């Protein structure tokens, strides 16, 4: 198949903070576990970012719905580098949103 990273957020906790991270994740960013487990996603992001995109994810959360928009993320050195991402709410049976999955993929070409 195609390249993909994978992480999962906690939805129980209100900024959606980041509990496990495929190996691919800190590889294709260059940050380690210990500078991303426990924080938002969102540091991945920097200039060229477009709000209008965030502004997406930022509302499917709250919905609780699943989302795909396309980011400009940057690597821990600095480098930039474009983002494929889809975010999927776990619900628990009664309805609630106990956690949410990201597969990012990188669609630099
Ligand atoms: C990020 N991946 C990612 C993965 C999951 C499971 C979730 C829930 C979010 C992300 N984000 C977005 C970020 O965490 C945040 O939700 C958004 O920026 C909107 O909220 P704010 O308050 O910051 O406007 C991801 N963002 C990225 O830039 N790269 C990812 O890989």
């Amino acid at each position: 198949g195609l390249r993909h990273t994978f992480v999962v957020a906690d939805a129980t906790l209100p900024d959606c903070p980041l509990v496990y991270a495929s190996e691919g994740f800190y590889a294709m960013t260059g940050y380690g576990p210990d500078e991303v487990l426990g924080h938002n996603c969102r540091f991945l992001q920097g200039e060229g970012t477009d709000p209008k995109e965030v502004q997406k994810i930022r509302d499917a959360i709250k919905k609780g719905e699943a989302c795909s928009v396309r980011l400009l993320n940057y690597r821990k050195d600095g480098t930039p580098f474009w983002n494929l991402l889809t975010v999927t709410p776990i619900k628990t049976p009664d309805g609630r949103v106990s956690k949410f999955v990201g597969v990012q993929v990188d669609v630099t070409s």
